[PDB]
């Protein structure tokens, strides 16, 4: 009588739970820094939706093991939006911030955010 | 012109990413044990879908600071299914294992699994 059952709302509920844990400052295990600005996160969450972060945290230049990692290559504002996306599946865009977000999304290999930025640009033009 | 966009596929892709990281043995930060059987996991994933694990890993219990935690009273077979559900949104049930899985889901407050066990048992009879 063996049968497999699925819970279609589970991935959404799990994502919401991850975001409430970050907001409560709980179980965090990395702080990414851009210049002097600090971005706390869960390595496993970022690794699960970006092959860039996955490579960084599961191999790496001895940064894989660090608790505080200086991130080069994107703007601080871009990184802020990308992390908030990882925990929410959403991004809030305007023409002032889209350069930062889109550049960061390409660099950090988060194609769904690239596509959302392109949708925004079609509408804003 | 300011607008929020969402990616409906993100929570599903993220869940899949978490599952592949557990399968590769990557970024794990807890081992639960039942009679010396080891169950590795990511605390933040278990905490994001069970109020029991969230209390254990974020609270003032002695367990909150332990990397290896003994789960007294809990079914080892049941725990296996519960953790696999956390990472997959699925459970595979039959009449041989369902009692273990239901009992562990109730104890560990994995509420969707309780419902799925009840649905299987209602169908089986």
């Amino acid at each position: 009588l063996k049968c497999t059952f699925s819970a279609p709302s589970h991935s959404t509920s799990l994502l919401q739970g991850l975001a409430t844990l970050r907001a409560q400052g709980q179980l965090l295990d990395v702080v990414l820094t851009i210049n002097r600005e600090a971005f706390p996160a869960h390595k496993v969450v970022l690794a699960a939706c970006s092959d860039y972060f996955r490579a960084m945290f599961t191999g790496g230049m001895r940064e894989a093991s660090q608790d505080v990692i200086e991130l080069k290559g994107v703007s601080a504002r871009g990184l802020r939006h990308i992390i908030d996306f990882a925990y929410s599946a959403e991004v809030t865009l305007d023409l002032d911030c889209v350069q930062d977000v889109l550049g960061a999304a390409v660099f950090l290999q988060m194609l769904p955010v690239v596509e959302l930025c392109e949708e925004f640009l079609k509408a804003a033009m």
